[PDB]
Order: structure tokens, then sequence, then C-alpha cells
């Protein structure tokens, strides 16, 4: 019944997943960012360093491809992209349909992130109205064509040498969790933002906006809130960069408790630490940065992802949060 394409992690921080762009099949490899609703591939007009390694779409190789040619640019906080709009048959696991994307040729605003990762593209899973070009979401369109049973998907992320993951589309799979599926309604019109309540150890905020963000590669918490937790922990920062450095078996590191009337979530140190014995013996970076929104924030990026399962809904607003199994 459900479409489920299969992800694959990248040296413990990342994780991707193939789709296709054209009707002979051009394969890509995908960022797949629930905080962000465009699809987009570079092109083989690209003009840049960056797409040298990448397989590259070639609008002329597919009877499918309807020009459009609409400049436009993607700004994300890591940097930006630009070209210009094109429609094509886009394909996902088993699923067909005619989709709106952006054919990338400049990605020199997108470095180092671009050159030094092995994915090709972006392919947005947020909401319409946060897309450029009023794109209806992949999701919500192939369930208004009745490919799919439901407007949601769920993500089981993948565990370095361990499992594999799925991004599953159409429906809920009881293979990905065990004990209960708690559904927190969203608290905002376009992004997968949810009302809960923040502890780590002594310090707390109450009803802060927590943003799930499958291609946030740390939880981002806010800086006075972080400066808080940092006192006193004997964590040092990386020269130069917004990353703590620590022994990994520093008993003062906090777990983190996120609550709603409906759900208790927490993140233990185990979930954020990622180990670089290569720096040192026994250090271990924190995947956790400062970032300050207009409103205090967190996102619970893929370190809170790799150990809750998650489904998006879109029919019913709201992020349903369960603990992964930890093998399939
Ligand atoms: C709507 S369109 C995209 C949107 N635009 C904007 O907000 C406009 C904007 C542009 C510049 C700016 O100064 C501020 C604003 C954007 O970028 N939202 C992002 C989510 C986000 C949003 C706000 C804060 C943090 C992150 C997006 O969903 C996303 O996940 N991204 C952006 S590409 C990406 C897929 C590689 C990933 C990313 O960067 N990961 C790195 C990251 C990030 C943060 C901490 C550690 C690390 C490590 C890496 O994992
Ligand atoms: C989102 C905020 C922007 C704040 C702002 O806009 N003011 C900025 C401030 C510092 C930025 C990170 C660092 O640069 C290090 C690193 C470089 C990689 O290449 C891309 C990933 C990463 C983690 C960056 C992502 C993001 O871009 C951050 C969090």
């Amino acid at each position: 019944s459900n479409d489920n394409i299969e992800l694959v992690d990248f040296q413990n921080i990342m994780f991707y997943g193939d789709a296709e762009v054209g009707d002979n099949q051009q394969p890509f490899t995908f960022i797949l960012d629930t905080g962000s609703a465009n699809l987009w591939v570079p092109s083989v007009k690209c003009t840049t360093a960056g797409c040298l390694t990448k397989h590259l779409y070639d609008s002329s190789k597919s009877r499918t491809y309807e020009k459009d040619g609409t400049k436009v640019e993607m700004n994300y906080v890591s940097g930006t992209v630009s070209g210009f709009f094109s429609k094509d048959l886009v394909t996902v696991g088993n699923l067909s349909l005619p989709y709106k994307f952006i054919e990338v040729i400049d990605t020199n605003g997108f470095e180092p992130t671009y050159t030094a990762s092995t994915f090709d593209g972006i392919l947005g899973l947020g909401w319409k109205d946060l897309s450029i070009g009023s794109v209806d979401p992949i999701v919500v369109e192939l369930k208004n064509q009745n490919k799919i049973e439901n407007a949601l998907f769920t993500f089981y992320l993948p565990v370095h040498d361990k499992h594999t993951g799925f991004l599953t589309i159409g429906g809920i799979e009881e293979r990905f969790y065990e004990g209960p599926l708690t559904y927190e309604k969203l608290n905002h019109d376009l992004y997968w933002q949810i009302t809960l309540d923040a502890h780590v150890g002594n310090i707390m905020l109450e009803k802060a906006n927590c943003i799930v963000d499958s291609g946030t590669s740390a939880i981002t918490v806010p800086t006075d809130f972080l400066n808080k937790m940092l006192q006193n922990l004997d964590v040092i920062k990386v020269p130069f960069l917004p990353f703590y450095v620590t022994l990994c078996n520093n008993s003062k590191l906090p777990t983190f408790e996120f609550t709603s009337e409906n759900g208790k979530y927490t993140l233990e140190p185990e979930y954020y630490l990622q180990h670089i014995e290569d720096v040192g013996p026994g250090l271990c970076m924190l995947n956790i940065i400062g970032l300050d929104f207009p409103v205090p924030t967190f996102i619970l990026g893929d370190p809170f992802m790799r150990k809750y399962f998650t489904v998006f809904d879109y029919d019913n607003q709201s992020v349903g949060i369960a603990l992964a199994k930890k093998n399939l």
C-alpha cells in the first residue's frame, strides 16, 4: 500500500535518499528536508565547480520535460543556489507525478556544503506556502491524485553500522516504532513546529517552539539557554566554529526533556555526541548549536529523529512521535 524510499547514512551525520527526474529516469541523490518546500537538481547547464562530481539533469533527454524558465534563487541558512523553474515527471519510490522544480545552474553560494557532501539536490517536504512558486507538496499532490492512502510521510532514520532507514509515503508502519505514538498538533500554518516545554537539568523554557527538521544535523537551542547549559560543564568551544568539544564520558552532560500534555521525549548524551577519536582519544563533539529565532525555538534535528520515529501528517496538521525500533 505505502511507498518506501530507502535512506542511506553519510558519515553518521547526514542521510540521503534517491529519486528520479525525467521520463528517461535520470538518477539523483537528495537531502530530504522537512524544513523547505522546493525540489531542485543541478543542471547540465550548471557553470560552477560544485556540479563537477554531481548527477546532472538534462531536460533535452526527457520527453516529459516542460519548459518554464522563470528565474529563481533558493536561500538556505547554509547558502544559496540559483537557476530556473522546469517541469518534468518526478519519481519517488514507485510513485510518479508531473512536478515543478528548480534546475540549478549556480551552486557557488552553497559552498563548501555542496562540494563536501555527496548529495545532488534537495527535496523539500514542507508546506505549500513556504515554497517558492506555489508548488503543492509532493505528498499532498500524490494523495490528491489518489496514488497514496493518506497525505502523510514518516521518517525512520538509518543508524550508522546498525540499519538502513526509510522515508515512507502514504501511511504509518508499525514495524518502525515501539511503544505509543503521540500526535502533537502543529502550532504554525507552514512549519512542522510544535509546542513543548523544554527542560535541561535546572534550566527550562515553557511552551517553546520546536521544529522537527530532517535537514538539520544538530539540535539547535536558544543561545542564552545554551550559555546556561554550558556553564561549568567542562566543554570547550572549537576556535572559529559554533561547536563544543567534550570528553565523551563527561558525567555533567545533561539530558534534554521535552514535554506536552500528551507526551514526554528525551535526548540523552549518547544521541547528541559525535566521536572525534581522530582529533583525540576519548573526545566528542556536541551536535548542539546556539541559534536565536525571533520566538525562542529549538530545532529537533537529525539527532532527535535518530531516536524517535516521526510522522508528518498534512491532513491532521500534526507531528507524530514514537521511539524508533533499534532494528528492523
Ligand atoms: C524555507 S526555505 C529554507 C530555509 N530558508 C531560510 O530559513 C532563509 C534564511 C537564509 C539565510 C539566513 O542566514 C537565515 C534564513 C532554511 O534554510 N531552512 C533550514 C532549517 C533551518 C532553519 C532556521 C535556522 C536553522 C536551520 C532547512 O530546512 C535545512 O534543513 N537546511 C538548509 S540547506 C540543508 C538541507 C543542508 C540544511 C542545513 O543547512 N543543515 C546544516 C545546519 C543547520 C543548522 C544547524 C546545524 C547544521 C548543519 C547542517 O545539517
